[PDB]
């Protein structure tokens, strides 16, 4: 849908048909790069340097990290979904081409491995070119990186692989379309181990409920014991809110009280948004929103 | 600001308080677009193909919207008064929309609130406008006034309020000195010694160095403890807003509900606030968790 239209006349407008009469602005220095991809229109600029958001990165005209609230998000599906597991060893991400769930991933020393597959291979390339901190880590040893549909991959994967599943795609429209599905979530189901976890990208409570309270009531009936909204704060996600549905595949799990508390850990001090105080507060939900927790 | 930010069948919040970003919401119909005496203020319906409905802004900042309103009036509204023992006599400074007094009066304590807005427009457009937020305004346990906040806390006694709201503007236009000590030595003082105080606490994302600046300052005039409260609020700049929340009297826990919601009668009706939200409002990123220790 949108591609390098947005940018006009000084300013990017964030004007999209899933966030109708809407639209956040940010001012373009300078345009970093701005092309089709094979899958997503891909935009990076260097935003005001009188305001604080730095580099900007857009899929598809709607924007995915930016220099000064990048570590949002990425610390709360990390650490929201690893520290809710007794030994969380082996890790796969979906989508997260960026590499910042990765980066926050590898901070947990009992992770062994953690598989990426994000379906365009120019995200990757451009988030080491333009965001050397968030994309740190996609070249370290632990992680395997690869290129391709998510949607294949997890069908792809044998049974009781992995000990976490975050799934961190763009917004639906677009190549992430069928990741919002309840066959990709099956899948998802069934590659966990017993114990397993998976969070996702739960969009915005303010413009997405019921699509958010639709996937709630199909990821419990494919046999999710508990699915539980955390919210986070992110000024640069559509009304400045997003979530994650944080799911456990075993009962006997409340995902809401951090298992393993981030502050037992040596890099708790290192983190800019996530705590055991940010974990339990994510999980209260404003009333009008509480139909997806109960 | 004022009526150049409507531009282009979009109203853009460009704001010199928040450089090189900007809100904007698409624009049916603008309803009221005039200078008060104090202010400009717009008021249009938005795109109907969106949620927001009718949209309120003063020197080109969005004040309120049909859709989200209810978030700020709950939260200041109730985290105060359930932090009470009992809340019986309430002062809202600026509020003349009427959102904060028709939270207030959900309350059976309250037996008086002064309301005192320096911009009587205000209320004329938000009882044409807005009328679910300015029904409020008519109540006979409210005396609602036109003046500057500053000059009534000044000439009012000591030991007036049980609690007192500061719902304001940001700093710059007429709201400036409400975020003066000055301002919060006269709040210290018209409280009664169990009273509480909540404030427009401004953006952690944009406004950290005043929000740090303003919690030392409230704390050496006297305060015994003061503790910021955040909130989800789509129409604020970066999309949260918090209320430094500011007990006079030593040993009070504001952030665990004293006096909780659910044991009143209105607690269904209430659209984001309950005792949970209220105590998970008090947990703030690790980058400003220092407002609040
Ligand atoms: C940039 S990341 C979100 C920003 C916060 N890290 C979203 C990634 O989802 C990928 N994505 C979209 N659809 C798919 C599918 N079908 N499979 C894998 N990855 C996908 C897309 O290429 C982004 O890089
Ligand atoms: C509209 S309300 C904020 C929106 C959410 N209820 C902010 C009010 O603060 C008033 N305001 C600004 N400065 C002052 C002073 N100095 N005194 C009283 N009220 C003030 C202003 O006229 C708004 O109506
Ligand atoms: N600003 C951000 N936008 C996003 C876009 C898509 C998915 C997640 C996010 S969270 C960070
Ligand atoms: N949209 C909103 N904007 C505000 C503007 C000024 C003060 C408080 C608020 S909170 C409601």
């Amino acid at each position: 849908m949108p591609g390098s239209e947005l940018i006009s006349g000084g300013w990017f407008r964030e004007e999209n048909d899933q966030w109708p009469g809407q639209a956040m602005s940010l001012r373009v220095e300078k345009v970093l790069y701005d092309a089709p991809t094979k899958f997503q229109h891909l935009t990076i600029f260097e935003s005001d340097p009188k305001g604080p958001w730095g580099t900007v990165m857009a899929l598809d005209g709607c924007i995915q990290v930016t220099d000064y609230d990048e570590f949002v998000y990425h610390e709360v599906l990390g650490h929201t979904s690893l520290c809710s597991h007794p030994k969380p060893e082996r890790v796969l991400i979906i989508g997260g081409g960026d590499g910042g769930v990765l980066r926050e991933v590898l901070r947990h020393g009992t992770v062994e491995h953690c598989d990426l597959v994000d379906i365009d291979g120019e995200v990757m390339e451009q988030s080491k070119q333009h965001f050397p901190q968030i994309s740190r880590s996609l070249a370290d040893p632990r992680a395997t990186v690869r290129v391709g549909d998510g949607l294949a991959f997890v069908r792809q994967t044998p049974d009781n692989t992995y000990d976490v599943v975050i799934i961190d795609t763009t917004d639906p429209a677009g190549p992430a379309s069928k990741l919002f599905g309840e066959a990709f979530y099956k899948d998802v189901l069934r590659i966990l181990k017993p114990d397993g976890i998976c969070c996702n990208q739960g969009e915005s409570i303010w413009l997405d409920l019921e699509l958010i309270e639709k996937m709630s009531r199909f990821i419990r009936e494919t046999g999710f014991a508990s699915v539980q909204y955390a919210l986070m704060h992110v000024p640069t996600y559509p009304c400045g809110s997003i979530g994650t549905l944080v799911c456990s595949k075993k009962a006997g799990v409340d995902v809401t009280k951090p298992l393993r508390p981030v502050e037992d850990m040596p890099f708790a001090k290192d983190l800019k948004y996530y705590d055991s105080e940010m974990h339990k507060a994510s999980f209260a939900l404003p009333r009008f929103a509480r139909h997806i927790n109960n």
